[PDB]
């Protein structure tokens, strides 16, 4: 029904038709209160404009080949290249970079964008087969999700447990199946961080007592689907700031709510795994998301450096230091993260394998070393920018408001002009879009998001160790030290084109 | 003399027999105060020879030939490693990137100048001999030698310091400079710091007011005038009063960091690529394509050597048994990570490699700057894992393969310091010395340094890459993005129609008046 908002069934959303299929309904609250439109509330109104520029892209005749491929379900229509299967490397690569051509349209700040997802829809269509009796229903959404662009957002994070509490009471928490009937399955329970969830069209929900190993898909206007949100830099943004000073908090703001499931029914049509702990524990290896969908946070993040790394020279050429040998090093090793992300793309893409049914996946090496090192250099870069621009970031006058009064602007411009012959209005806007960017709440959400998300600094490394033990790497790297091993032992070479020590060792003489 | 006229045929390089015998000709090298015979038997040099020996030896292997070789292509009907030829395509230096890494691996990644290291600047030759005008031609007669010989090369570019309370001569006479243009070529004078393993090659090149100083040249390792200074010699000590069980990575892969010395050496004009020619001279490091190109060969075999290390570090965890714990495990996983990271960046370097000149390809740019920024953290970090990890393992490891071959110890040794995974003492020492001559012995030190530094200081290879995403175009890219964030709105409000203005909910009026 949300696809049937388009005039045309042929091609993705427009950002109209966008828009005006989130009036729904859907149950959000923030502040204590209800959110009656999410495209007209100050919480939310702006964010879902940037993503419906993302639709619109779509559509913008100079935009298709680079963003745009015709589906492979027989419509006759076209969707964002990521919505569709890549049968080569050189598809990754396409879609590697219609991938971030969406993402400089928010310059790298929204990482669940509709095509965060788009691999989940992938995926149910490169192995539907995974899903024994519910391999069709992966099929039809793989189909609904290529041709209309619906934006999903996967929920997963559990809801914290008393443990003082009985094991009576406890349960009610976890997202658990509370009846079967023919109209489909009736669940509650809770995921927190649904980030961004009440801009999207549905979730992904998944995980002894098998009515706990669940996935099942859930629309964001279902009784029973509501969503508690976190606080709204938008909306402080909007109401005690402006865009001059919130350039970023203003329109990119992607809410961490609560997703809340009280008494919900899922079709039949929209559950993929049932009652299932083997399927539930082998999906993450099998299901392919998990191995498809960091390359668009990958090639994301890389966006964001992108945009980061010249923020950070702009920064520095209206302070003045930007000459400095010490600055200019800095500055090149932010570069240097930056290319980083980009080359883990690059090797995503080229070293692509076969995967099922003509499907190819992105090196896996390449992903697991995304995620150990974005938190690092993200860590890293913001330090640099910190202890680079010093004081240019902290004095800044409060509002556009201090501008636009001629009995402060006229100090303004006296005092604060930027370094390179540049006026005080652009060396104001400068550093308080880098402000925006790092030390705002929003810049704070956005270190801990990039720090924490794919998971804890242990979880990330001991993933990338499994991969490597996995897919044989570590055994081959063992077989070379054990080569080396074999070449010796304790009377002396056991191979023949090295000189015995015999002749030269002078220990006995010396004892 | 001809290094290369000791191979049985001139359409296949070096055996290693055949390079043995090439080293035998009275090139004059100094260690601990005396003059070398034959490097090749001295104690000092005569089991890192035998190691690049086995590398020429691979390249006649049926077996390794798919993997290490290509045809010439001079038309001589010969075949060379993959690296010694001009690749045209990015496909070209995958398999080029292939085949560094099968010889890296025949030294498990510690020899770090082995003959592919300048096989690039063989290729930068023969890929833009048009560069050097008038040497043009030495340019493209290099190429083929180096390509069809398999010949050694060696790059001596640190200059000598400089004492700023001598006179302003003095300190003159200590670079490289012409003493003397002849008709049979030009004789030098000078020095180069940190020849690093060229006892062990056949030729170096040398480069860089006063054009005297502005010069790049080959010279042969048996010239008359040109001598090494050797350092300590890692392989002789280990030899001298240690064992390969107890020194098995100093004991054969030890590459000696020489003072080159050139006293009058005459240099034949067929050697001579720039001269007295500063605009060549500085332009060379962007145009020439060695430093575009030799990077792909040191980021495989850091990647070759990250192999080694890692795997050797799960394999002192099982020793000391301590591999099983969450915390020791993630550590284990940020090493894979780096390790990862430089086979990443080398993927990048192929496959977005770009169109140069004369059909030639060049390996990505921006990924050789990250891989020289990269390696220096990562090696460092990686030494401090595995030095909180495996600690105690590594302190007290008894002396000697000596102490386990006397019973009298051993009975001690077979009890009290036993592999905790049901491996037996020898093992687990074996292992851990091994370990320790990676990181700890004075042959880890040594490669601790040169992982480091080397590339340059930490400052230049940032500013270098800076300066490649400037010059490249790809800062101004960036910065587009940043002046177009900066376009959509201005002190008023947003100058984009598709955002809401908050004039609606600015609630500041009410708060303030
Ligand atoms: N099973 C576990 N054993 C030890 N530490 C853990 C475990 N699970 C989570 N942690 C740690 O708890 C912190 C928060 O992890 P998380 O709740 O996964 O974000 C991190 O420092 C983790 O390393
Ligand atoms: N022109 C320079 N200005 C400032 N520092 C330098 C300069 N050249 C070298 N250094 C520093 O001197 C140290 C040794 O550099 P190098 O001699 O290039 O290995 C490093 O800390 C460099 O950053």
């Amino acid at each position: 029904k949300p696809e049937d908002f388009r005039a045309s069934t042929q091609r993705p959303f427009t950002g109209e038709e966008y828009l005006k299929s989130l009036q729904d309904g859907r149950e959000i609250y923030i502040y204590g209160e209800r959110v009656k439109d999410v495209t007209t509330h100050p919480a939310f109104r702006n964010a879902a404009a940037s993503v419906a520029q993302l639709y619109d892209a779509l559509h913008k005749p100079e935009m298709q080949d680079s963003l745009c491929w015709n589906t492979d379900t027989g419509s006759g229509g076209y969707t964002h290249k990521f919505f569709r299967v890549a049968k080569s490397a050189d598809d990754l690569r396409q879609q590697r970079d219609a991938i971030a051509e969406w993402s400089r349209l928010s310059y790298g700040w929204m990482g669940r964008t509709p095509d965060y997802k788009a691999a989940f829809g992938c995926a149910l269509g490169a192995n539907p087969g995974f899903y024994g009796q519910f391999e069709q229903n992966a099929r039809n959404w793989y189909t609904r999700i290529q041709e209309t662009g619906l934006y999903f957002n996967h929920a997963i994070v559990n809801p914290p447990i008393d443990r003082h509490l009985p094991t009576d009471k406890v349960k009610d928490v976890y997202i658990k199946l509370e009846k079967e009937t023919d109209a489909g399955i009736i669940v509650s329970g809770a995921k927190v961080v649904a980030t961004n969830s009440a801009l999207t069209h549905y979730n992904m929900i998944g995980s002894s007592d098998p009515d706990f190993a669940l996935m099942f898909v859930a629309p964001m206007d279902a009784d029973g689907v509501k969503l508690i949100s976190r606080a709204s830099y938008e909306m402080v943004a909007g109401a005690t700031g402006s865009p001059y000073d919130y350039p970023l908090s203003s329109r990119f703001d992607e809410n961490d709510a609560i997703l809340v499931m009280d008494n919900v029914l899922i079709p039949w049509e929209n559950v993929l795994i049932y009652r299932d702990f083997d399927r539930c524990r082998r999906w993450t290896m099998e299901g392919g998301f998990a191995r498809m969908y960091p390359l668009q946070a990958c090639v994301r993040l890389a966006v964001k450096l992108d945009f980061i790394t010249a923020l950070l020279k702009k920064s520095l050429e209206c302070t003045g230091t930007l000459e400095f040998r010490g600055v200019q090093a800095d500055l090149g090793e932010v570069v240097a993260w930056r290319n980083t992300f980009w080359a883990l793309s690059d090797s995503m893409c080229s070293e692509a394998t076969p995967w099922v049914n003509g499907a190819y996946l992105p090196d896996h090496a390449a992903l697991q070393t995304y995620r150990v090192l974005a938190p690092m250099a993200y860590a890293k870069i913001k330090n640099i920018i910190e202890r680079n621009v010093t004081s240019g970031l902290i004095y800044l006058p409060s509002s556009a408001r201090d501008l636009n009064n001629p009995q402060i602007d006229q100090y303004l411009a006296k005092y604060v002009r930027g370094s390179n012959g540049m006026d005080h209005v652009q060396r104001i806007k400068i550093l308080k879009l880098m402000w925006d960017a790092i030390g705002s709440e929003f810049g704070g959400r956005h270190e801990l998001y990039e720090i924490n998300y794919s998971g804890s600094q242990d979880e990330i490394r001991l993933q990338c160790l499994r991969q490597a033990q996995n897919s044989g790497n570590m055994d081959k790297m063992m077989a070379m030290v054990d080569r080396c091993l074999s070449e010796y032992d304790q009377d002396g070479w056991t191979v023949p084109h090295l000189h015995n020590n015999d002749d030269i060792n002078m220990l006995d003489k010396l004892l």
